[PDB]
């Protein structure tokens, strides 16, 4: 089955123009097969990004994509539970997790 790969090392150029122009003070990249995924944490909010050049990202796919950051990646004491946000379009899925802090 699908895992996700932290593939930050050699998206270094992204990370960078994100960190530096961006409120975003984390950025990493993963993998979830062909499927790209974009980690961000900044005062107030989280933010993944779910993307797939070639095909729509399938729904289990962003629900095992969500539940790993959920239960890896993001700190649930500061989230906002009840106010997540997803917006779904063609071939982008955003999911924004506002915090406290
Ligand atoms: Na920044
Ligand atoms: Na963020």
């Amino acid at each position: 089955a699908m895992k996700l790969i932290n593939t930050t090392w050699t998206h270094q150029e992204l990370v960078n123009n994100q960190l530096d122009n961006t409120d975003a003070f984390l950025v990493e990249t993963y993998s979830a097969g062909n499927t790209d995924v974009v980690f961000t944490q900044a005062p107030k909010h989280y933010e993944l990004l779910i993307s797939n050049k070639h095909r729509a990202v399938k729904d289990n796919e962003l629900e095992v994509i969500r539940e790993f950051f959920l239960k890896r990646k993001i700190d649930k004491d500061i989230v906002l539970m009840d106010k997540l946000r997803t917006v779904h379009t063609d071939k982008l899925i955003e999911i924004s997790f506002p915090t406290t802090v």
